[PDB]
């Protein structure tokens, strides 16, 4: 879809190692196979946001924000606008505090020409407490207030064909092979970065992407 | 209650200002008031995590982290790990994410000799949605899970005492006069920051505790 952002390759490198020569190094490594990065808070806590504008310069990457914003709306608009002049290119919004809360992230990406991600589920054990409950609706909640990118749930193939039954065909889903006949790419980490050359890693992921 | 932090004056400060200078200037004046400041994301994402031990080793105060951590548990564990290691005295975690994901933070506070703040609600519009239907579960799941520190809706009365109720006498909640009947210490932020006179304000409020 030419409206919603290209991928290379379909796939998104999570970068969850927490050390900037690591990350950097592991990285480098696969420029060539990858073009979007995600960062989440373990590594810009610890080095700095001053990272991210980092990754672009120095593989010129898109980069995605995992920050999981999850406050009121007055907070998450300067939380979105701190990561976006920081130079991310999106970032990853909780569903769960409610519509205002996503709206305050959707007005300083359109102010600032950046993207929202609604994550609309999540898959790890705690997740059937209260989340899985409210999946279909956080989908529903974004596709009402005209979210175009969403996070689906790591497993559960069905999952994401309900979520792609939600938001439409159009719109932007990413996952953690069955899950490329429903996202338009897939996130893969530790696979990669604690492989013993990232750069074949990198390859072979890609390679069995059709 | 002696195992659960003692706040000066029952008054915390919110220093929600993002950039560094003017939070330090309206920080240091209210010292003498207050001794636990809460800060969050736009601060130190804006400034760097190294702005915590500054406030400390500046002011002498406790810092609360105001980082709602809502990812899977293993993210949660370095979330937690990184803050901690800046120096942040305790942190508040979302229940949401489910029992798991805050264990993984009360792991790395026992480890660390760090306090874990569970947020029960939120009071904003929006959170009628989804998070007032579920924030006498994700209370409950607290107290199940041996959580001692809890962070409960802004307005509401009436939704304190059932907070309290919940939690027992003994846990400790803070919360944003009718309050502190419930509440162990109230949040102030821009009553206080956004005054002429911080140190003013801050002594009014005070005085009205």
């Amino acid at each position: 879809r030419v409206d919603v952002m290209d991928v290379m390759n379909r796939l998104i490198l999570a970068m969850d190692l927490m050390n900037r020569d690591d990350a950097l190094r592991v990285t480098g490594e696969v420029r060539e196979y990858i073009d979007t990065v995600k960062i989440g808070y373990p590594l810009v806590l610890s080095e700095g946001m001053d990272i991210i504008a980092e990754f672009r310069k120095r593989f010129g990457c898109r980069i995605i924000a995992d920050f999981k914003v999850a406050d009121i709306p007055e907070t998450n608009e300067k939380i979105c606008r701190a990561t976006f002049k920081a130079g991310a290119d999106a970032i990853i919004v909780h569903g769960f505090p409610g519509a205002d809360s996503v709206r305050a992230c959707l007005n300083v990406a359109e102010e600032m020409g950046r993207e929202v991600f609604l994550l609309t589920e999540m898959s790890h054990p705690g997740a059937e407490m209260f989340i899985q409950g409210a999946a279909d609706e956080i989908a529903r909640m974004g596709v009402d207030l005209g979210v175009k990118n969403y996070v689906g749930p790591s497993t559960r193939p069905e999952r994401l064909s309900r979520l792609r039954e939600i938001i439409g065909q159009d719109s932007f889903l990413i996952s953690p092979g069955e899950t490329l006949r429903f996202a338009d790419a897939i996130i893969v980490g530790r696979s990669i970065y604690l492989a013993d050359n990232p750069a074949a890693a990198a390859a072979g992921a890609i390679e069995s992407i059709k």
